[PDB]
């Protein structure tokens, strides 16, 4: 039994940097409006992992309106979701994340993102891929209004 | 042999509600312009299933311009595509769907979506995940101009 | 060991046609601004293949700012990436690509795209799916400002 999962998240720019993406603190000239980290890459990833296990998603698992969690960085949410996710018998296959942003430049940060993720999920660095791409100045992402990430996850049970 | 598939669909808001998403009748203040249901979640899913079997997509399989089908709800299209899809030897792995909409709220409807889908594909409820996410007021989806869904499917042959 | 991968690319319309998509020369009234082919479908696909192998992405592998490659069509980049990708022990599972464009019409070109891809990756035509979809006149893609593609890839090691 192998299980595929998809996640997608978005945040708007606002206030002052830096931002956190994939756990890394990246300097930039806005920060991200969010009730949390606003770490889009770990949000999308967490959702791909939950979706592959059919556990729903962050929003279900962790209500903005709910307890225990409202004081939360996205790396604890990820580690919590994974903790549930193994409790149903699952194990990691691989994981591939696509950050979609006009800036800032993600590339140099991209190794450190992967050690955070690989550590949080207990796997090897090489079950984790991350890339970033622009939308060439089209779209809300191209106008620098915010930042999207998609992710995919393969779980083995 | 395992086979991965991706689908993506979009519809514009217009006219009066409710909408159908994932087979469920959801009350809302616009409805969806479409030559059909305008059920974005079953359209994207159907495409992820067809793509994983390399059968193309709805638009190929069922021309807006073509017969037998023009009088069609998206749940029959899904069941037809699946019917083809098993005829080439395939069997269901799992399926994860991401509705992207500012409103309405999908969450409460999300169990019933899954019994429709699981039934239509003949699997267990737990080979089916559905989530919805906002784009935080950016984008055509954030401006409430319409509604996008992505889906992924794993088939076993 | 099976490995899943995701890619996403975008290009803006500008200048005179035709465009190249999936290797095919498609007549149209704008062409695509790009430092290269501007073939969005092979870019997204190449990234899904690289991501599944955890090799990063085109942009890493082939700097716009870097050598050996600046004189490059997207079909050589694809064949190069695949060439790396097998060097780490990987083999093709399947591949499903979703072109997102208001025009031109991709459908008639879609067989020939698949023989290019299948050939470039050395597989059968039927490990390759391609579809195109519109965003119903919403979005930068619906306003005909440019052209997006997503892709997913399954690799066997
Ligand atoms: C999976 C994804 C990210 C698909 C395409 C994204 C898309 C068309 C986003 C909205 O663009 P937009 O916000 O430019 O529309 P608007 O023109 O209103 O800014
Ligand atoms: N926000 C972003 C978007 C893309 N990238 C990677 C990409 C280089 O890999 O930037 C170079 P590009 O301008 O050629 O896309 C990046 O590192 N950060
Ligand atoms: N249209 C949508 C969009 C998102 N959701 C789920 C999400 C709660 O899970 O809504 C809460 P959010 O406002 O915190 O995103 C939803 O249920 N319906
Ligand atoms: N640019 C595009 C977008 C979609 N398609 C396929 C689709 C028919 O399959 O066009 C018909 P549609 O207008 O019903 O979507 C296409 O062939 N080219
Ligand atoms: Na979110
Ligand atoms: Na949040
Ligand atoms: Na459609
Ligand atoms: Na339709
Ligand atoms: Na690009
Ligand atoms: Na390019
Ligand atoms: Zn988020
Ligand atoms: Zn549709
Ligand atoms: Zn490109």
């Amino acid at each position: 039994e192998m299980r595929i999962g998809h996640g997608f998240d978005v945040h708007a720019f606002g206030g002052e940097g830096p931002i956190i993406i994939g756990g890394v603190r990246i300097p930039y000239e806005k920060g991200l409006l969010a009730h949390s980290d606003g770490d889009v890459a770990l949000h999308a990833l967490t959702d791909a992992l939950l979706g592959a296990a059919a556990l729903g998603d962050i929003g279900k698992l962790f209500p903005d309106t709910d307890p225990a969690f409202k004081g939360a960085d996205s790396r604890e949410l990820l580690r919590e979701a994974w903790r549930r996710i193994q409790a149903k018998g699952y194990t990691l296959g691989n994981v591939d994340v696509t950050i979609i942003a006009q800036a800032p430049k993600m590339l140099p940060h991209i190794p450190q993102m992967r050690v955070f993720i690989a550590e949080d999920l207990g796997c090897h660095m090489d079950d984790v891929n991350v890339k970033a791409t622009t939308t060439e100045k089209l779209g809300f992402t191209g106008r620098g209004e915010g930042i999207a990430c998609e992710a995919v996850a393969l779980l083995i049970k």
